[PDB]
């Protein structure tokens, strides 16, 4: 609405870069001490990539309790999501643990495996139906039980399994496949897309635990994800929709997590994702 008018001048004016250096000056600064700790080194995908202390999701069984994971909780938008790092080949049992723990129902990836050549995050699910995984370090087995590939995301149904209690939980695995190797996409439409494919299927509700968001550094596209998703319930939400100030809410979330929103690029991408599902709904 007001904001398609303040999306125009910000291009116009070419000043997406300076509104993110904005951004990125006035964002919070809280102690990140547990992820630093020497022992922590090696659960860590970037040494720049850390959660803050005050948000980062504790592991419970008797061992250290760290994973690189944040609880970004929105309070006004009525929404809470655990962004994290793609995990690494010594912490998947840790991140299905953390997803059996926290009691999430869906998990959002949103990078191959491999991008440029390059890994991004270890493979983490089983791709065939017959080589299940165990983690043995947390007692958790996971089976791939189908998958539904299109064109532009794959939805996968995965059984995760506490070996211990024998307890079973059926986890919709969400992967965008078709995010481009630089920059962002041309068009926001499958992106979208790929989120109201999410909030269909229940992943996102509150009678769930929150939902798991990650890429290679669970700050960029998870932010764009959670980002968008946050600026379209609270433009349904509000008496006034074009009060809805993604700037401000951007700087929100990073009270939870360092870095969401790593380009400027992203950031207008942000923008004109807002800007179209706002249109679509
Ligand atoms: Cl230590
Ligand atoms: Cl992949
Ligand atoms: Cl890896
Ligand atoms: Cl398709
Ligand atoms: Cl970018
Ligand atoms: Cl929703
Ligand atoms: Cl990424
Ligand atoms: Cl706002
Ligand atoms: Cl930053």
């Amino acid at each position: 609405m007001e904001m398609e008018k303040e999306f125009e001048q910000i291009d116009k004016s070419g000043s997406w870069a300076a509104i993110y250096q904005d951004i990125r000056h006035e964002a919070s600064d809280f102690p990140c001490r547990v992820a630093k700790l020497p022992k922590n080194k090696n659960r860590n995908r970037y040494r720049d990539v850390s959660p803050f202390d005050h948000s980062r999701i504790k592991l419970h069984q008797e061992d250290n309790d760290y994973i690189n994971a944040s609880l970004i909780k929105m309070e006004e938008a009525q929404r809470s999501y655990i962004l994290t790092q793609g995990p690494l080949p010594n912490t998947c049992g840790h991140f299905w643990e953390m997803v059996w723990e926290q009691k999430s129902r869906g998990v959002v990836m949103l990078n191959r495996v491999m991008e440029k050549g390059s890994l991004k995050c270890a493979q983490y699910w089983p791709q065939k139906e017959e080589k299940e995984m165990i983690f043995e370090d947390t007692n958790l087995k996971l089976t791939l039980i189908s998958e539904d590939i299109k064109s532009y995301y794959t939805v996968r149904q995965l059984e995760l399994e506490n070996l211990t209690t024998q307890e079973t939980r059926e986890i919709l695995h969400f992967h965008y496949t078709t995010w481009p190797d630089f920059g962002v996409p041309e068009s926001p439409a499958s992106f979208l897309n790929f989120l109201f494919k999410v909030r269909e299927s229940g992943s996102l509700s509150p009678e769930h635990g929150p939902v798991v968001v990650h890429c290679s550094a669970g700050i960029g596209r998870s932010g764009t994800f959670c980002l968008a998703d946050t600026c379209l319930l609270l433009m349904d939400k509000r008496k006034d929709p074009s009060s809805v100030d993604i700037k401000k809410v951007l700087l929100e979330m990073r009270k939870f997590r360092m870095g969401l929103i790593q380009t400027a690029d992203q950031l207008r991408f942000s923008y004109l994702a807002v800007i179209e599902g706002a249109k679509f709904i």
